[PDB]
């Protein structure tokens, strides 16, 4: 069940963090999330669990 | 709480189908499911919810 939790990732095309986005699937190192109007995968080394 | 279900979808190698896998996310005209040990997504047009 999550709430309302929020998750940053780092694009392939610059280290650098992106917005935030939707915390969707959870389970090994690795963290499904929604950006704009599309889900990927991203690595949970990649990723940033933070509370809203 | 998806209980005991398979999923077959195809690759983009071959229109043919593949192995069953796992399903794990469910929402909109998409499945993430898992073959080996690797997470993807898949549209679910290219996928179909088995009962086992």
């Amino acid at each position: 069940m999550i709430q309302n939790f929020r998750v940053y990732y780092r694009d392939s095309r610059d280290p650098v963090w992106k917005g935030p986005a939707k915390l969707l699937w959870k389970g090994e190192g690795a963290v499904v999330i929604q950006d704009n109007s599309d889900i990927k995968v991203v690595p949970r080394r990649k990723a940033k669990i933070i509370r809203d």
